[PDB]
């Protein structure tokens, strides 16, 4: 086991910032999946980028409102869904539009 963290993967959901059309991407993160913040924010690059967006990479992660960042994989929180951005500009559009919302917990 990675001698770092809780071993509990937290199911999270990745926008990319000013896309309206885009599913996000449901991640399983824990520090036995991924090594670091950067590690994720590597992954999320790949995985989000392309040629119109991300151009400079996954540089920051916004909570769904764009109301804070998140500096940290223990700032995730289970369940939430979160906006990825290359620059510091949060882009209001629905991105929680036409997805299944995910199970939230009742006992």
């Amino acid at each position: 086991l990675v001698p770092r963290g809780s071993h509990m993967a937290k199911k999270v959901r990745f926008y990319r910032n000013g896309d309206r059309y885009f599913k996000g991407i449901v991640y399983a993160v824990s520090s036995d999946r991924f090594r670091s913040f950067d590690a994720l924010l590597a992954d999320l690059t790949r995985s989000l980028s392309d040629n119109i967006n991300l151009p400079q990479g996954v540089r920051y992660i916004y909570t769904i409102d764009g109301s804070r960042k998140i500096g940290s994989m223990d700032e995730l929180e289970e369940g939430e869904s979160y906006v990825c951005s290359s620059d510091n500009f949060f882009d209001d559009v629905e991105y929680t539009k036409n997805v299944n919302p995910n199970w939230s917990v009742n006992v």
